[PDB]
C-alpha cells in the first residue's frame, strides 16, 4: 500500500528503502532537500518538499510515519499534520519520544479526527536488510489498517526459529511487531527495551574488567592472596568463546566479539560514556511504581559516573576523610 | 577416543552420550549404580563400582571426566584419584569447582606424576545435542592431548556465523571450546561467565517487572495516575523482542518459552537459589579494586528473594519507631 | 506574632502549641471540630469553625499555617484560602508536599496576590520539645515577614554546639531554620534530608546484618569456603553501644539503633516490610534528571520495595530462566 | 607496656596514655622518628627490638600500631622471639581479621598471646578518644583493660542510652572485648563499612541539591527545567540539619566545617582510596549471604572514583560505536 515519510535520517530512510523493497508506495520529505534528492533516486522515492504537497501526493484514508530527533521538533510535526492532513488518516511516530508526550499528541490530533499510533522503534544500522522490532501502541482499528507497514518493516519470524510452544499459525509477536495496547504502551515498551539495553552492557562490560584485573597479583589497600589473582587472559578470545554453547550468547556478546578483535585493549576508545535518557524514564517509571530495578539503575548510574558527575560527592568524602582521619588524597598515576 | 566420567548427573551423564556420538569411549560411574545402573550399555557406555576398577581398566595416559557436586565431594574424590592413576594421566575437572580449590588439586596431584585440566562447563541442559562452551585451564600439552574430546564437546563453529574479520582457519575460541591459561583459569573465566549472566537475567527481570506493574495507576503516593495505565502482554514482548531489536540473547529465547507456557510465571516461588559462581565473581571483583555494581546488586537480589535482608528490615522497622 | 494554623493532627497541634508558649497568638482551624476544641483550652489559642470567620480573626497582613494530609487534601484547602485571605497574606505550608505541587500553588495565588511560603518540617514528635528542623522556600520579604514564626518553632542554635569556623551573630542556619530559596527550595532541601535518611538507617542496617551472621560456619545453596573464619557470637546491642562514643560512625540513628537493640537484642517482635515515604523516591527521582549518581540512596530505596515483596514477578522470571538452561529447582 | 611504631595513630595513643597515667616504653624502624620522647613524658624510648623486649618487667603487653601487610607480620614473628611466655602483644593495626589467627597461633606457640584491637577515631582521638574493640583472651584482656580505658573516650563522652540503668558497662566507655581471636579486628571492618556508607549518602543528597539548577544550566533532553532551578547554600544547608532533624551525626559536623572553610570543597581532587577494610566487609556480606547493596555499593562508588571502571567504560564505549 501507499505511505508517506517525513523526515529522512539514518532510520527514517532505510525504513523508506525497506519499506519499497517490499512493494509500498513512499513518499517522502526531510526540511534539508539534498536529503530529499537522494531518494528520489531509489524505487518509489517519490520525493517531495511539501506538507501540503505530501498530503497531495497521498490519497486519504493515508498514513504517515514520522522520524524526526523527540522533543520541540516531533510535536511541531504533529501540530502541522493537525492540519495538513484529514479526518480518519493515521500518524505514525516512530521517533524516541517520551510516553507522556505521546498522550497530548494524540489529544490534539483526535479533534482533528486524526488518529496516532504511536511506534517504538529498534534495530540501528542493521534494520534496513535485517528489520527493525516494532512497539506499537494506540487504536486497535487504527493499527490494523496500517499493520501492513509493521509487517513488512519488522525483520519477520524467519529472522529466527519459533520459540518452542508456538502453535500454528504465526502471530504479530513472531514477526517482530506487536500492539502493545493503547496510546503510548509503544513507545513505553521500546523505553523499558533500552534500560534493558543498559543493564545488559554493563554486565558485558564490568564481567570483562574483572577479568582485565585479574593479574592484580602480579602488580592503599593490602590485597591478601595475591597467589590467587595472577591470570593475564585473552579477552577478545573469551568474548568469541562465549558466543556459542553458553548461557549469555547475545547480539551485545556478538558485537563486543567484534570490537574486542578489532581492539584487544579497547585503547582508543573513549571512558566517557552517554546515555539517551530512556534509560532514565525507565529508572522513573520503576521508582513510581515501587518496583526494585538496582541492577537497571546502577548500569545507568554507572555512566554517569563515567562523565564525572560524581564529582561534588567524591570530594565530600575526601573533605570527611580528611577531617577524622588526617587521610590524604593520593596523587594521579 | 577414550575417557572415563565420574558423575552420572544432568551434566555428566549428557556430555557422556554427547562424547559417544563422537566417537569415544567412556567409563561411567557414580556413587549410586541407580545412576551408573541408569545408563544401561548407552552406546560405548560401561559401568564399574571401583575407582581402581576404573583406572586400570583403561591406558595410559590415564585421564578422565569428574562431574561431582562441588566441595569436599570433589576434592573426596580427588584425593582417590591420587591413589590410582599411574602418573602422566590428567584429570578433567568439568563441575563447578571453585578456582581456588584447583590450585590446592594441582599440587596434590603434582605430588604424582598427574596432570589437572580445570574445564569451566557451560551450555546447562541444552548440552547433548546444543554442545557445552567449555573454558580450560593447566598444561598445554596435557591440554593438547585431550583437546580432541574438547572439540566434540563444544557446540563447533557451526553454531553461530564467524565474527566479522574472522578469516582463515576456526580457532578452538571460534569451534566453543577455549585454553585460558594455567590451572585455574578456566574455573576463573566460567565463574566470570556466571556473573555476566546474573546480570542479563536480573537485567531483563527487572524489565520485565517494570512492565508488569505500568498498570499501577488503575489499581509512596502516586501522582499522575494517569500515566500508569497498560496492562501489558508481558509473553508477547517477550517474544517481539527476539527479532531485530538490541536485547536479542538466548535467555531472552528461554523467557519466551516459560511466559508461553505460564504468563504469569505462577509455578515459581521467587526464591532463587545461588551456586556460589556469582559471588566468587563479586569477591573477585572487591580484590581487584574494579567497581561491579550491576553485577553485585544482581547476586543481591538473589540474596533478597530468600529474605536474607529479614534481620535487617528489623533493624529499620526498629529505628522508625524510635522517632 | 499573630498566626493562623489549619488541620490539628500531631503534627499541626504541637507546632500550635510549640508556638503559643514561645509567645505567639495562635487561631486554630480542622475538619474535626473536636480536634479544635483540645486547643481551645490552651493558652494563647482560638478555634474556629470556617475559613471566612478564620481570617476574620486574623489581622491582614494575616500568616495561616496549614498541616494537612499530602496531596488532594493539602491542595483543596490552598484553592479555598484563596478566598479567605486577601491581597498581601501569606500561607504556610508545612505539610509534606511534593515540591513541583508548590508551583501550581503558588501561581494559584499570586493571582490573588497571596505569598506561599513553603516549609518542610522535620523532626517528627520530638520537636514539640525540642523543636523542628525548618527549610523554607519561597518569596524573601514573606519570609522575612513571617520569620518570628519559623524561629520559635525551630531547636534553637543551644540544641547543637556552635560549628567550628563561625562565630559572631547567629545565622539562620544555626537555629535550625533556613531560607532555601525561591517556592519549592524548603520541601526540595526536606526530600534529600530523607534520601539521606534511608542511606544511613540501610547503611547500619546492614552493617548490622553482616555482625549477625559472622556464625555462618557454625551452622550447615553455596558452598562458604573457609567456614572457620566465620565462627563468631556478636554481641550486636554493645556493639551497637560502643560505636556511639570514639568513633567515625556517631549518629543519632545509631542512637536510636543502641535503645532499640537495648530493649530488644534480636529484634524479634518487629516488621520485616518497610514501607517508604515518597520524599526518597522524590530524592531518586532528582537524582536521576540532574544525572547525579545515586546508587546508595536509591539501592537503600529499593531494598525498602524488595522488602514489601515488590521483586515479585523479577524473581519469578529469574527462576523460571534458571529451570529453562540448568533444570534449577526452588529450595 | 611498650608501642611499636609510632604514627599519627601509635603516637597520640601514648600522648594520651601517659597523660592518662601508665607508662609506656616507646620503639620505631625509624629512629628519625622518636621526635618523644621529650621526656618523653612518662615515655622513654628505645633503640632496639631487643631492648625493650628486656624492659618493663615480665608481665608482658606490647601494642603494635604499623601498617597493616607483611610488615606486621615479621613484627609479630619477631615479637615471639623476643618475649617471653605470659606476655601477650596487642595489635591495633589495620590487620584483616584472618591475619590475627596465624598471629594469635604463632604466639601461643612459645606462649605469647594476642588481642586484635580494632582502633578509631583518628586525628580527634587524642582530645576525643579511640573506640576500641578487642578481640583475644579472656584473662589477656582483662589484665590490659587498664590500658583500654584510658585509651577510650570515657563514658562521658556521649549521654548515657536511655533504658540502661544501674552501673558503668565498658560499652558505654567506648571499648569492649568483642569475642576471641579475630573479632576484635572484624568489628571495626564492619564499622568501616557502615561509614563509607553514611558518608556516601550524605555526599549523593549534597550532591543532588548541587545539581538542583540543572534547568539553568542548559545526556538526555531534561523535561521539566523548571523544576529543576535552585541554587542552593549547600554549606547553611549541611549547617541546619545539625539541629532537630535525623541525619545528625559527627560526620555531618564535619561536613558543615569542612564547606564553611571551603565552600566548593576544591582542594580536594574527587580520588577516595580505600584501606581495604570496606573491601572485607562487603567480601564477608558475599560469603554470609547477607545482602549488602548500600555499603558494598558506596564502596564501589570509591573505586569508580579512581578511574577503575576505566575498561568498562571503553567496552560500553565500543558496543555502541558497533551499533
Amino acid at each position: 500500500m501507499q505511505l508517506g515519510m517525513i523526515g529522512l535520517g539514518r532510520m527514517g530512510a532505510n525504513i523508506v528503502r525497506r519499506l519499497a523493497k517490499g512493494g509500498h508506495d513512499c513518499v517522502v520529505y526531510d526540511h534539508d532537500p539534498d536529503a530529499v534528492k537522494a531518494m528520489a533516486g531509489e524505487d518509489r522515492t517519490t520525493g517531495v518538499a511539501s506538507l501540503r504537497e505530501l498530503s497531495q501526493r497521498l490519497s486519504a484514508p493515508r498514513v504517515v510515519w514520522v522520524m524526526v530527533p523527540a522533543g520541540n521538533i516531533t510535536t511541531a510535526v504533529i501540530e502541522e499534520l493537525a492540519n495538513t492532513l484529514e479526518a480518519g488518516d493515521i500518524v505514525i511516530d516512530g521517533g524516541n519520544t517520551y510516553y507522556r508526550d505521546d498522550l497530548r499528541h494524540e489529544k490534539l490530533l483526535f479533534k482533528k479526527g486524526i488518529h496516532l499510533l504511536d511506534c517504538g522503534t529498534s534495530g540501528g544500522v542493521w534494520g534496513r536488510e535485517r528489520g527493525y522490532c516494532l512497539m506499537i501502541g494506540g487504536d486497535g482499528d487504527a493499527f490494523a489498517r496500517a499493520e501492513p507497514i509493521f509487517a513488512t518493516v519488522a525483520p519477520g519470524v524467519a529472522a529466527a526459529p519459533r520459540t518452542p510452544g508456538r502453535d500454528g499459525e504465526v502471530a504479530p509477536s513472531e514477526q517482530g511487531y506487536l500492539h502493545c495496547g493503547p496510546c503510548g504502551s509503544g513507545h513505553f515498551v521500546k523505553m523499558v527495551h533500552n534500560g534493558i539495553e543498559y543493564g545488559m552492557m554493563a554486565s558485558l562490560a564490568e564481567g570483562l574488567n574483572i577479568l582485565r584485573n585479574a593479574d592484580v597479583g602480579t602488580r592503599t589497600a593490602p590485597l591478601p592472596n595475591p597467589e590467587c589473582y595472577q591470570y593475564d587472559f585473552d579477552i577478545p578470545e573469551v568474548a568469541e568463546v562465549w558466543r556459542r554453547g553458553s548461557v549469555i550468547g547475545s547480539w551485545l556478546l556478538d558485537l563486543t566479539a567484534i570490537a574486542l578483535r578489532e581492539s584487544p585493549d579497547l585503547a582508543e576508545f573513549s571512558g566517557r560514556v552517554s546515555d539517551s535518557g530512556e534509560g532514565r524514564w525507565t529508572a522513573i517509571a520503576a521508582i513510581d511504581e515501587g518496583v526494585p530495578a538496582p541492577v537497571l539503575t546502577t548500569a545507568l548510574q554507572s555512566r554517569f559516573a563515567s562523565r564525572d558527575l560524581d564529582d561534588f560527592a567524591n570530594k565530600a568524602l575526601s573533605a570527611m576523610r580528611k577531617q577524622f582521619g588526617g587521610h590524604a588524597e593520593k596523587p594521579a598515576n
